DNA sequence: AGGTTAC
């Protein structure tokens, strides 16, 4: 539903119709009104300028999955006489709404300047860490957003903080990643991924293209990767390939999902290393299977891989990685086990 | 004089 909105420039929400950033990065020599909807890569507070007609400024960045990670994003001057009445961003990662603001060149790059209009609404940054990110908005202003815009919002935040966090906390890395073969109380998958672009006959290793996450309750984290995939901006001539470090293997629902991924995507290989063997005793092992057979790669998370992660994934803060008496044992006989289940 | 001011 969020792959194609993006494409042709224009999408529709609620009543209203957006253009998106990438495209709007763009110009013509006349000044051009649209709406936007994006995330505050950076922010200026509202300070009063000093020239010109004086009036209040505040000054924001969108950005939205049309522009790369690495991308800052659309410069927006927001202008009004009171100023009080301009939007009170907190930090940077919230989710905005403008409404009607005019494109135009300022010595070769796009910006856009606010009408006397532009209204907005804003929303708090959902992945953080507070929760008070979003504070009572000026009333002049300000729109009346339902649900809907909710979807997309939050929709953004989720992408933008699956490709600006790759640190974890420790204590959450040790208790998730324990290989045992069977423990509780888990629950939740944690999934730690790599890019890796083919240049030179051999892939770049790529350090600021990892990222990680954790599933929702009751969707899925396997499901949550395969969504930030299509807004990588990936060029299509040349081969990915995808290693991610799960917690738990993958259930027979994803493993369908992430085999239906490597017949959407041609140009991108699927290299699977887990720490537990998640075993439901049902189709779990035939998920395994079907996925293995669809052309994915997967194997045991061994202590080069432990090691690599803490290396990578982890906010270590200074402490190498620590292993846990058996971690070698129990990757052997999951190494087995795994052997056992693409035999049968 | 819609795009100076912000820059
Ligand atoms: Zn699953």
């Amino acid at each position: 539903q969020l792959n194609e909105l993006l494409n042709a420039g224009e999408y529709k929400i609620g009543e209203l119709t957006f253009q998106s950033i990438r495209s709007s990065q763009e110009l013509q020599k006349k000044n051009t009104i649209v709406n936007l909807f994006g995330i505050v890569k950076d922010f200026t507070p509202s300070r009063q300028s000093l020239h010109g007609t004086k009036d209040w400024v505040t000054t924001v960045y969108l950005w939205d999955p049309t522009c790369d990670t690495s991308s800052i994003g659309l410069q927006i001057h927001l202008f009004s006489k009171q100023g009080n009445d301009l939007p009170v961003i907190k930090q940077v990662g919230q989710p905005l709404l403008l409404h009607q603001i005019t494109l135009r060149s300022y010595r070769d790059r796009t910006q856009g300047l606010s009408k006397d209009q532009f209204r907005y609404a804003l929303w708090p940054d959902f992945s953080s860490n507070s929760k008070d990110t979003l504070c009572p908005q000026p009333m002049p202003r300000l729109m009346k957003t339902g649900d809907k815009e909710e979807q997309f919002a939050l929709l953004l935040n989720k992408i933008w903080d699956e490709q600006t966090n790759h640190s974890m906390d420790p204590p959450t890395f040790t208790f998730n990643f324990n290989n045992e073969p069977w423990v509780r109380g888990r629950h939740e998958t944690y999934l730690c991924y790599e890019v890796e672009r083919m240049h030179n006959d051999t892939w770049v290793k790529l350090n600021q293209r990892r990222g990680f996450l954790a599933n929702q309750a009751p969707r899925h984290a396997e499901l949550c990767f395969l969504d930030v995939i299509p807004f990588w901006k990936l060029d299509l001539d040349q081969d990915y390939r995808v290693t991610c470090f799960t917690s738990w293997s993958p259930c027979f629902s994803c493993a369908q999902e992430m085999a239906k991924f490597i017949s959407k995507n041609k140009h991108v290989s699927l290299c699977i290393k887990t720490a537990r063997i998640y075993d439901d005793q049902g189709r779990a092992q035939e998920g395994l299977r079907t996925l293995a057979e669809a052309g994915a790669k997967i194997s045991i998370m061994t202590y080069s891989e432990f090691k690599h992660c803490w290396d990578t994934f982890v906010d270590h803060q200074g402490a190498p990685f620590q292993p846990w008496d058996g971690l070698d044992e129990h990757s052997q006989d999951l190494s087995g086990r795994l052997r056992a289940i693409l035999q049968n």
